[PDB]
């Protein structure tokens, strides 16, 4: 599992669950291409999104849908959704996790990258 | 002033001088159309986006340029940019600030949305 | 003003206004003595805490009363207070700003430090 | 384990390795009397703290060594440490996690608490 999510939420003082999460990947032409989806967990975990084989090389965004998120606790919450965009795999592979604090009217993200 | 973005260093305890930053307006086709730009002052503010006649309500995007920030001061980051996007309200207060927390691998935004 | 104070609500996305906020200084003996207090301002501000006569180099704490300010929302919070707690230099810029970014289970504070 | 304690490394994309971490407790006559103090692991975690029937109800500070972590890096930050400071157990017993993640002139600190 070379890309996890983790999303937290700062109101509750838990995970978030069921967040939805769509990544994209740049394509030859510039465009944002669908890359893999999912949702968190009851532990606020998203895996399985992708594999090793075919999480190559690329420019990546990963879309937190935050405001899905909040409207779904009947909440109003600021912002449309959190974006993570960043090159992975140009030194080889990596494990990515994306890890995200969620507040109404905030977000603070974070990516831990190892090296197996 | 409908729109001012303020954007801090984490790393250096200081404003985040000289920073491009994008604003985008959602278009009927779901496009990003440009709407202004700027780049950071000594304070790490950028003032003077819009005006309150331009500035109507839909969706916009504030792309902040973290990665050429962070590689002219020597650093290599994680993010290509920082994004923000969210819907302008006519309902709720008038002024939108959208601030930003900048860290090599980490970033940290608010809105302070006031009358 | 060589000391000031900024806190923002994470939840509402507004400034925390009427937080209670209380500066300590190291003693010698360890113990924390005192040093200035107020309350932030209708823009989450807190000025003229101190003069630059008296804001020697030492450690200081300033702790805010986040626990009150939620506890006034009709919000159940996490902390007892936010703690910021550092060394005041002369080598380093003139101006410190101590911001927080409150929300009930977690804060986010940084450093503003400049000339 | 009802305590842990999670450091990430925003300006490194890791876990926050060798952070020293000092846990007091507030005392009948109001001082902080020390209650149980570690280190974080090679994952940016540290475990063992305590025990449920030792961890009662009561107010605690969670002491994490900023300083001393930066400095060991070889860097000059601003904090002291991070003081998190909290009650616990007063609706009876819970876990929490207290993470942090840090930069040199920055933190931003979360609690996670579940409920067994
Ligand atoms: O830099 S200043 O001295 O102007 O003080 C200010 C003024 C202001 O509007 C905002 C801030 C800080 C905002 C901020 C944003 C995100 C975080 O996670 C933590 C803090 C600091
Ligand atoms: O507390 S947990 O059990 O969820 O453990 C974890 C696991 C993990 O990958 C990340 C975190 C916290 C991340 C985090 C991210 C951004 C912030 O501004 C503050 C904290 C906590």
């Amino acid at each position: 599992c070379p890309l996890m999510v983790k999303v937290l939420d700062a109101v509750r003082g838990s995970p978030a669950i069921n967040v939805a999460v769509h990544v994209f990947r740049k394509a030859a032409d510039d465009t944002w291409e669908p890359f893999a989806s999912g949702k968190t967990s009851e532990s606020g975990e998203l895996h399985g999104l992708t594999t090793e084989e075919e999480f190559v090389e690329g420019i990546y965004k990963v879309e937190i849908d935050t405001k899905s998120y909040w409207k779904a606790l009947g909440i109003s919450p600021f912002h449309e959704h959190a974006e993570v965009v960043f090159t992975a795999n140009d030194s080889g592979p990596r494990r990515y996790t994306i890890a995200a604090l969620l507040s109404p009217y905030s977000y603070s993200t974070t990516a831990v990258v190892t090296n197996p």
